[PDB]
């Protein structure tokens, strides 16, 4: 909605009560402040600033006069529309606007916080207080191991050690993601070639060709271009085979649709295994599985904790299951931690399985044990 | 992460080129302009204060000079944390922050070379509802097998040939992720209400008694107005001034409610304990709450177009929707399948086993004149 003032017209006053904020569209309005009938001037605002913007922000009273210099055409913006845009804007940047307001005028502790977490995650990296661990994956009926999953733990001296539960979700939705994703794909795959080496060296072939290593790719990496580049540049670093990297995404990716279908069918095409996570929670969806280059989908631990005591979460399991198989999608079903979980798993038809029943994550060192 | 400076230390001066910015963690620190030699201060910062901001924003060279009045210790922040923050946010959040910047830095006269569109198009809308141009149709709900009409939707529609280079979805986009949703929703409810009352009447008065009973009008209902506290309270209100019963009134849903997990739930078993019938809109596309489906006072999920358009042709979307239908059935929840163009289609779905059907080949949204005639058939 637009708004024609005539030069000289007193568009609002110093004191008054703020209702709206406007944006300049044509010609220049002057920014005062009266005292003693002298007028002193702020300064002259022109064709795409915003003003009046400050006492919508924080309910105070008009900081200034204004008036137009000449004729002036407005567009009007609403408190409830400044306030909306606050409101939902990233925290830190609220710390940054708050800042500014009453710095030009002359939820904080929380937003410094996250900043300074950010910054010891990225320090405690790179002073190398990060590892890879390895959870075996197993095959259900012969109780054989048959892969592993590569997950991230942070060995810091001072703390012990730290959750994941904190660090992973500011890694991913972070710029540091690509420097520190492009560690753990390397380190996953130098251990990938030591797994299959070592297997080989005691005799077990079989089990070293057919052998999976998953690795967790967040959104951010996956949808950054020369993400397939590199990853087969590390691959034919540690001279491996397509065929024995999965990838395990969350269905957040399919979110960028036609996209995504994109890389996802580029490595389907170079051989790489691709795994939805945690599926049936987040965006880890039914819609997109329809039309994806999925060999894997892993059914998440807080469906399988409930198999036994809730008999309508053992219904959406079998579901989920029998409609993988329908799709020839295999199923690996994690947080197993009871033999009676893994048997009615098995008899509902998932092939694979990870958990406390069969192994915790462990170093590579006690891994390369597990698999003898 | 930390560090720790000397007293009167100059950290950085006015005309630098911005590495970082700190938060004091102890001690004080002088903001300082120099000119000619005389040296004017703009303020002392204490802990919890943040400075050296400004510059990594929008990269500008340090708009003041700093010293350590005392010894101190600052937390350093990166250019990189407050860059992406920045340039990531809404171009109305950009604006402000440009304008702010500019003025805590400053006769010229200042400029800014979207955004005022987004604000435009709003204003634009809102009028629009206030003009009278918003009117709702009402699409029917069918049962598959003996293809009588057992409900309808109500679907919001813009009688301007504006609505027009908005898109249509894209003009209830801007509605229900704005506070305006409030008072069109409010509108919408009791427009569909006042006109259930209306099917219901008739139907009785034309003896058809158990199909006015069990008739369902399905309203959408957006994640901001289901999570406005006293959005229990305005629609009973609705329902009491209207004479009408919760069964007969389902309430549609988009599956993302559920990124609230145990605050939806709730909110949910509040409508369900009234007696309120619960549908998931867009059933297995946006948010996945399929972990919380478990527990849900759910009756209705709709199997949304995009999936009933691909059946016959891609064989993988013929098994999500068999697949549905039949876990459905499990938790007793009846499906409606929508989108419905073809017999073909119908055929299909009837055969897995959905019950309610909509769509094109049945009838498209219509005003209640016509839907009222509709029924009679
Ligand atoms: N306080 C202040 N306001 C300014 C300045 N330059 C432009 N303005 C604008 O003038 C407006 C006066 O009313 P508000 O306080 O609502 O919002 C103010 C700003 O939008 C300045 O240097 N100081
Ligand atoms: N320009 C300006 N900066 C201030 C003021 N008060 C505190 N500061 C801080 O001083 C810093 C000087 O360098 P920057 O411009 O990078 O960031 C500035 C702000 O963080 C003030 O009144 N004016
Ligand atoms: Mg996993
Ligand atoms: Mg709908």
């Amino acid at each position: 909605q637009s708004v024609d003032i005539h030069k000289d017209q007193i568009i609002f006053s110093e004191g008054d009560a703020g209702d709206c904020a406007y944006i300049i569209e044509k010609g220049r309005v002057l920014i005062y402040l009266t005292k003693d009938k002298e007028e002193i001037p702020l300064t002259i605002l022109g064709e795409g600033e915003i003003f009046g913007e400050m006492a919508l922000i924080d309910n105070q009273n008009r900081s200034a006069s204004v008036r137009a210099l000449e004729d002036v055409r407005l567009a009007i913006v609403t408190k409830q529309q400044v306030l909306e845009r606050v409101s939902t804007a990233d925290k830190v940047v609220q710390l940054l606007m708050r800042v500014l307001l009453k710095r030009l005028r002359r939820g904080t502790q929380s937003a410094l916080d996250q900043i300074k977490l950010e910054n010891q995650i990225f320090q405690a990296f790179q002073n190398k207080e990060f590892e890879l661990f390895y959870q075996p994956i197993v095959n259900l009926k012969n109780k054989t191991i048959t892969g592993c999953e590569a997950l991230l733990r942070w060995n810091s001296p001072q703390h012990g050690l730290v959750s994941p539960n904190l660090f992973i979700d500011i890694i991913e939705n972070s710029s540091m993601v690509i420097p520190i994703g492009h560690w753990i794909i390397n380190q996953a795959l130098k251990d990938l070639r030591t797994i299959q080496d070592q297997l080989r060296l005691n005799k077990k072939e079989r089990m070293a060709d057919d052998f999976m290593m998953s690795i967790n790719i967040s959104g951010r990496q996956f949808t950054h271009s020369d993400f397939v580049n590199n990853l087969e540049d590390l691959r034919e670093k540690h001279d491996l085979h397509t065929q024995n990297i999965k990838l395990e995404m969350t269905e957040r990716i399919m979110m960028d649709g036609a996209i995504a279908i994109d890389a996802l069918n580029q490595c389907r095409s170079l051989g790489y295994a691709i795994s939805i996570d945690d599926f049936g929670t987040g965006f880890s969806g039914l819609q997109y599985l329809t039309q994806m280059p999925i060999s894997f989908l892993k059914i998440d631990r807080s469906f399988v904790m409930k198999i036994l005591s809730d008999p309508k979460s053992k219904a959406v399991v079998s579901s989920i299951i029998h409609l993988a198989h329908a799709m020839d999608i295999e199923v690996i079903a994690e947080g197993i931690e009871h033999h009676e979980e893994a048997l009615v798993l098995e008899t509902l038809g998932a092939r694979f399985g990870q958990g406390y029943l069969f192994s915790k994550p462990v170093d590579l060192g006690r891994f390369l044990k597990l698999i003898k």
